[PDB]
């Protein structure tokens, strides 16, 4: 089909996320992996994993887009503190871009923020989930502070996902930060490259840590190896959720097999997230809209490396059975801060719309 702007896409049903596309780039985005694209990613996966195989579609509907079209339920359960600001930003485009379903938006919207995180996959993105659903139930949404075998059974039960596949998934914590887990500061990086779609987060939470960006009496924290903030550059968070997959046996060398593995990290991720976008439907009755998700940002090709203040004596290693690699170390005594903005700027506020959520 050609579209009204003159592009070739494969399915006439496509062309409607083009301008949606460019409107989120214009309005929320702006082409970076920033506070707003990092948002809806994590929106991406609290509208999708709220569905149970066991209690059945009473429990919710999975990637249906219950979080934009009830916006007053499940973005006030606990467990998905935060995920209101991204509710209230795609709203206005869903009201607007009135041919693309709530569900097919947030998957779409998701994609495409991640397209702007160098290194990121070019998503899978089948269209035609239905604008109607019900409200998920509490419960359904893993929390930093559940163990492995809550956490891995959270995903076998709402999708059948295995171990390989949850940890792949987790390759998102590589461009995310914290709001709410610590009161007393905003957006705590998860790796030391928060704008980048890298491996620097698998290879980060396997060191000893040394202190906290914050307090030291959050749930769901443990430790961090560069708590070192300033200004608006906050330290490094680490999540006890990511910690004991990284040192579980189920999961540990899974875990490991990603550090300095960067095209199988995001291929990875590519296939487990093909799986997410589709929970709740049969993909068989999705219609192919892959060509119209943009081209994501390509790495640089770098190998990781351990950031300054870090090096190979500071590893806690779990994997009997694979060998760590030979990685570099940043030179420089002191850890350096990360920095807030994806420019280095001291200012980069992100675009917020008020909304019901
Ligand atoms: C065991 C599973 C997981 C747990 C316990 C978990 C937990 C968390 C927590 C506690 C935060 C910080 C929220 C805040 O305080 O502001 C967060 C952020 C984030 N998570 Fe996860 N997460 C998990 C899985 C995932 C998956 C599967 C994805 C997507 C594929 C995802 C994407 C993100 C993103 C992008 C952010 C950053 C949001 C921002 O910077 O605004 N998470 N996660
Ligand atoms: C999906 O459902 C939503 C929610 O009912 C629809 O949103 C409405 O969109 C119209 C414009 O078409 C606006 O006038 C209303 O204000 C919106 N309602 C709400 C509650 O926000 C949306 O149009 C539906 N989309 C599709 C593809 O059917
Ligand atoms: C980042 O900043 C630290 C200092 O805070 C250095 O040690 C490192 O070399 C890099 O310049
Ligand atoms: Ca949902
Ligand atoms: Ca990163």
């Amino acid at each position: 089909a050609v579209c009204p702007d003159g592009t070739r896409v494969s399915h006439a049903a496509c062309c409607a996320f083009i301008p949606l596309a460019q409107d989120l780039q214009e309005t929320i985005f702006q082409n970076e992996c920033g506070e707003d694209a990092h948002e809806v990613i994590r929106l991406t996966f609290h509208d999708a994993i709220a569905i149970s195989r066991s209690q059945g579609p009473k429990a919710g509907g999975g990637a249906d887009g219950s979080m934009l079209l009830f916006p007053t339920v499940e973005p006030n359960f606990s467990a998905n503190n935060g995920i209101d600001d991204s509710v209230n930003n795609l709203i206005p485009f869903m009201q607007k871009h009135n041919t693309i379903s709530a569900a097919d938006l947030v998957q779409f919207a998701g994609a495409v923020a991640l397209s702007n995180c160098p290194g990121a996959p070019r998503l899978e993105f089948l269209a035609g989930r239905p604008n109607k659903t019900i409200a998920a139930v509490d419960g359904l949404i893993p929390e930093p502070q559940d163990s492995v075998t809550k956490i891995l059974q959270r995903f076998e039960d709402a999708g059948g996902f295995t171990p390989f596949e949850v940890v792949s998934l987790l390759a998102s914590h590589s461009v995310a930060r914290a709001d709410k887990v610590d009161q007393t500061i905003d957006a705590a990086p998860f790796d030391s490259t928060p704008f980048t779609f890298d491996t620097q987060v698998f290879l980060e939470v396997l060191l000893k840590g040394v202190g906290f960006p914050g307090s030291a009496n959050n749930t769901g924290e443990v430790a961090s190896p560069l708590p070192l903030g300033s200004g608006s550059d906050t330290g490094e968070m680490r999540l006890q959720s990511d910690f004991a997959l990284a040192h579980d046996p189920r999961t540990a060398c899974i875990w490991q097999g990603f550090v300095n593995e960067q095209a199988f990290m995001a291929a990875s991720f590519r296939a487990a997230m093909s799986k997410l976008a589709v929970l709740g439907h049969n993909r068989n009755s999705l219609i192919d809209c892959s060509d119209v998700v943009p081209v994501p940002k390509p790495a640089t090709g770098q190998p990781a490396m351990f950031p300054a203040s870090t090096g190979p004596q500071d590893l806690e290693l779990s994997c009997p059975s694979e060998r760590f690699p030979t990685l570099t170390t940043q030179p420089g005594a002191s850890q350096s801060l990360i920095a807030h903005c994806p420019d280095g700027s001291m200012s980069c506020p992100g675009v917020q719309f008020n909304g019901p959520a």
